[PDB]
This record gives C-alpha cells, structure tokens and sequence, in this order.
C-alpha cells in the first residue's frame, strides 16, 4: 500500500545528492550523474570521486539526499521495510589497492545506521563486466527497524571510510530504493 521511492538516477540528475551538511563529503571529491554504466535501460547512475589515504583507518566521507529534495523535511516510513542499493567499484583498480574501506546506510533522524559494512575490498559482492570494464558490485537491501516505521527526518545518509586504503578513483551508487519489501 505504499509507493517505493526510487533513486535510479534515471533522470539524469543527481536526485539532490551531496553533502549531508556543510563539509561532510571530505574523501568524496566530487558527486556527479554519470553514463560511465550505461546499459539497457539504465542509463545512469551517481559517481563519486574518492580519495583515501593509507595511513588513515578511518577516512570518513558522508553523502546525504532528502527524500523529494526538501531540507529538513519528514517523511512517513509506515509500511516500508528496508533501504536497498547498487554499489560498482572498478575492480581492476580497487583490486590493485591497498586496504579496504567501510560503509553505512543511514537515516540521519538522530542518527540511525540501518546497516554497514567493514573491511570491504575488490573481492567483495560479485565481479560483474560493463561496457567493457569489470566492477566489484555489492547489492545489499537492510531493514528499516520497526521504530523507524512512521514520521522521521527525510535524510538518507551513505557514510564511506577508506580503512588503510590507499584508492583513488570512482565509486558509483545506483539504484537506491526505498522499499516495502522485508529485507
Ligand atoms: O543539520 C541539523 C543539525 O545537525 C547537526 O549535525 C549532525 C549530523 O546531521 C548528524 O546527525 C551527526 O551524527 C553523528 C552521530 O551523532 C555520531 O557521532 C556518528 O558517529 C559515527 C561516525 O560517523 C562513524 O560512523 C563511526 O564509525 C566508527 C565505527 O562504527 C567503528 O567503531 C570504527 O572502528 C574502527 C576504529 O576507529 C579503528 O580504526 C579500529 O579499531 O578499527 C575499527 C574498525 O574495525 O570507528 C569508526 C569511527 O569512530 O561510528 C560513529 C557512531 O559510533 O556520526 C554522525 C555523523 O557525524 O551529528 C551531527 C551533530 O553532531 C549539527 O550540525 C546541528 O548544529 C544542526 O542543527
Ligand atoms: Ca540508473
């Protein structure tokens, strides 16, 4: 009985992505709509320029968007169940770097994290090829918890952190959904 919220970027804008608040992207450089993915019927997805540092076991980065674009808003997760996400990292040159990094998924209304993981490197997820480059791709989906389940404040958060990492590079987000389906 509820509409799924659907952040494929399909648009070809950013669906207000960027920074959660004032100087949080720090590793992420960059947030751009890019078509590096461009496949039948996606055509785009989000890009992000990190930079991690190796000697940091924590190089924190967060990205936020409001649902629907409007800051400060509230939005009513009654009846919807996880946060699911497509998360492509250039597997050549992630495999060919040093340590790892770590991600949240957050509903920044007092700070919920929803799910993360730590530790992740180029043989995580699956290794999948697209237009003629091959990416580690992580397809997750993590519960929104029951108390979550009604009005709260709309940012979505992805929190990344070089961990030893020494990465340069793109990573891309796509397919963000906002789902009544169980995780
Ligand atoms: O705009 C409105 C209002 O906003 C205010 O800004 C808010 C902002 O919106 C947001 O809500 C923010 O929330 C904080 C939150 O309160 C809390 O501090 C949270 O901390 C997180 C943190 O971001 C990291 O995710 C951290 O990760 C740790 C890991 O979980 C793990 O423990 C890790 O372990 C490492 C270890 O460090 C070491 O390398 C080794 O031992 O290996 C381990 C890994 O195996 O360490 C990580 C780092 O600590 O977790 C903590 C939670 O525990 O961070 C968020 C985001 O900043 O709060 C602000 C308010 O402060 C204000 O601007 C206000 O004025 C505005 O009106
Ligand atoms: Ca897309």
């Amino acid at each position: 009985s509820v509409n799924p919220v659907v952040l494929d970027f399909e648009d070809g804008t950013v669906m207000s992505f960027g920074e959660a608040w004032g100087d949080s992207l720090k590793c992420i450089k960059k947030v751009s709509v890019s078509q590096d993915l461009q496949r039948p019927g996606n055509k785009y997805a989000l890009r992000l320029d990190v930079e991690f540092n190796p000697n940091n076991g924590w190089d924190q980065g967060d990205l936020g968007t409001w649902i629907g674009g409007v800051v400060e808003g509230q939005f009513d997760f009654t009846g919807y169940k996880s946060v699911e996400f497509e998360m492509f990292i250039p597997y050549d040159e992630f495999s060919k770097s040093q340590g790892g990094f770590a991600y949240k998924v957050v509903i920044n209304d007092g700070w919920k994290e929803l799910g993360s993981e730590f530790n992740i490197t180029a043989n995580a997820g699956k290794k999948v090829k697209i237009n003629g480059k091959d990416y580690t791709v992580i397809h997750k989906a993590f519960a929104i918890p029951e108390d979550f389940r009604t009005k709260k404040r709309a940012q979505l958060v992805f929190q990344f952190a070089g961990q030893n990492s020494n990465y340069k590079g793109p990573i891309y987000l796509d397919n963000v959904r906002i789902r009544p389906e169980d995780a």
